[PDB]
């Protein structure tokens, strides 16, 4: 079990201006800290935030949790489970300011929400250091759906914090799990008239501008003055980090599909339909083919590495477990025999791949 511990600095809050926080399960002589960032979507306006905030409260507000969780998947400290990192260091950063971990705004007279995403996870960091995370030799930062976009946006301002504190010595990582997006066009056209059918760039254009977001700087450097909702896109942001990043996506991400304004009937689906989710494969894998440490299975599915069952997905014989494991030996101070960290399946239709979750 993880602890909850609320922010000390109660300044950097969830959307409500309740504190923020973070769960933590210690690992005493182990030097690998993974911070984990979850999921949920977001909100991009008052009136779907208000929303939000009636029936999805949790994901904006700490009054309501509880003072522990269960570590699963990759959280997990039981070696069967997590054959990946199960003596590290646990946290779990529960996502509560719905912004896609971009944001750095407080709570005002002029806001009725708090978007404090990028400060949360400073503030998490800083908060660490004097729990142990001073000592530590790699910091993962991964992080789910949402919050596998929050890694790609914050992994290289981890490492900046981290090196102006005094800290050159830790090793900063991300893991973003089903955060690499496609600003692609909708398989039929919505109007972003409610969160979750809104087209991808219009979904960021706006929520950049309501969360007062910030993003990577070598990036803003590229986008400039508004144009930085690009760098939520992962392919265009990857190549600007310096920090090492494994990407886990399904190449058939429901969260994509969504936003794209597919939804699959279980009805046969008609060749435009298909025509449209075989070019959404064939554009992920291209955007993946100079990702050296990757893993994108031919499923629909959403979200992997919190899940318990997260061991049993395979794509070319190697699980995500095992891939994450010869990528720690690959970055030890040339490809590895039997151990690839390159793992992007080939097959264009979902579920192509026989491992793929069977939504059992
Ligand atoms: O948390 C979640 O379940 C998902 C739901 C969709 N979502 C997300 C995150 C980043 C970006 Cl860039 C986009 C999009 F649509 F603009 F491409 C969507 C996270
Ligand atoms: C709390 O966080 C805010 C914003 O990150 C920062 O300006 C302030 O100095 C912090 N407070 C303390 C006591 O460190």
């Amino acid at each position: 079990d993880l602890r909850l511990h609320l922010l000390l600095n109660t300044s950097v809050t969830c959307n409500d201006g309740s504190p923020a926080g973070y769960y933590l399960k210690e690992s005493r002589g182990s030097r690998r800290w993974l911070l984990f960032l979850e999921g949920g979507w977001y909100c991009f306006n008052r009136e779907n935030c208000d929303s939000r905030y009636d029936t999805m409260r949790r994901l904006m507000s700490s009054r309501d949790w509880p003072r522990t969780r269960t570590g699963t998947g990759i959280l997990s400290s039981q070696p069967e489970e997590n054959p990946y990192w199960w003596n590290a260091n646990m946290v779990f950063i529960p996502y509560c300011s719905s912004d896609v971990w971009s944001g750095a705004s407080s709570k005002s007279e002029k806001n009725e929400y708090a978007f404090m995403g990028a400060l949360i996870i400073q503030e998490v960091v800083r908060e660490l250091l004097g729990r142990g995370l001073s000592g530590a030799k790699v910091l993962l930062l991964a992080g789910s759906s949402a919050g596998g976009t929050g890694v790609l946006l914050n992994v290289d301002r981890v490492a900046e914090q981290l090196e102006k504190l005094g800290y050159p010595a830790i090793q900063v990582r991300g893991l973003a799990d089903s955060g690499w997006f496609l600003d692609n066009k909708q398989y039929r056209h919505t109007d972003c008239v409610d969160t979750i059918t809104c087209a991808p760039t219009e979904a960021i254009r706006r929520g950049i501008r309501y969360w007062n977001g910030v993003v990577p700087e070598r990036c803003r450097r590229q986008f400039q003055e508004g144009e930085e909702w690009n760098c939520f896109f992962g392919y265009k942001v990857y190549p600007t980090l310096r920090s090492p990043v494994f990407v886990v996506q399904w190449l058939f991400d429901e969260a994509q599909l969504t936003v794209d304004n597919v939804h699959l009937t279980g009805q046969p689906v008609q060749e435009g339909l298909r025509l449209y989710i075989q070019n959404l494969g064939r554009e992920l894998r291209h955007t993946l083919k100079d990702v050296p440490a990757s893993f994108a299975p031919a499923c629909l599915s959403h979200e992997i590495i919190i899940r318990s069952h997260w061991t049993d997905v395979q794509v070319k014989g190697t699980s995500l477990p095992r891939a994450l494991h010869c990528w720690d030996r690959s970055l030890h101070d040339t490809p590895l025999k039997g151990c690839p960290v390159h793992l992007v399946d080939s097959c264009p239709w979902p579920h192509c791949n026989p491992s793929c979750p069977t939504g059992t």
